[PDB]
């Protein structure tokens, strides 16, 4: 489970460094950032999969239809592929807890 175990605050520092260094290539976070290879994740918390507008997503994005909260978050982030198979976010996946807290402190921060 998720809403068990999951999400506790972590380090904003520590996850802000952590999206640029493995985020930041393919997605920009704050508010008015364009899409690029990923979309702009402003705003990610109160929105479900598949939804920025003038991107072009999957279709098994759109249809597994999450509605993004920090549970989601960290299981996405644990291996994509594994979350929405059929997903094309090339990205091998945070393993660690610790990793994903810190990450996802920061993300709920600066998508607000
Ligand atoms: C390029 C090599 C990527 C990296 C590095 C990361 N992401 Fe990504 N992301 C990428 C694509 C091409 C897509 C769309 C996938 C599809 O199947 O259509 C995504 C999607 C996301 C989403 C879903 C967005 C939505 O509007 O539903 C999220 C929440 C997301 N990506 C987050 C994310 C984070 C936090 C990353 C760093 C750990 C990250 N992505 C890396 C491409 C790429």
């Amino acid at each position: 489970a998720k809403e068990s175990t999951g999400f506790k605050p972590g380090s904003a520092k520590k996850g802000a460094t952590l999206f640029k260094t493995r985020c930041q290539q393919c997605h920009t976070i704050e508010e008015g950032g364009p899409n690029k290879v990923g979309p702009n994740l402003h705003g990610i918390f109160g929105r479900h999969s598949g939804q920025v507008k003038g991107y072009s997503y999957t279709d098994a994005i759109i249809n597994k239809n999450v509605k993004w909260d920090e549970d989601s978050m960290s299981e996405y982030l644990t291996n994509p592929k594994k979350y929405i198979p059929g997903t094309k976010m090339a990205f091998a996946g945070l393993k660690k807890e610790k990793d994903r807290n810190d990450l996802i402190t920061y993300m709920t921060k600066a998508a607000k």
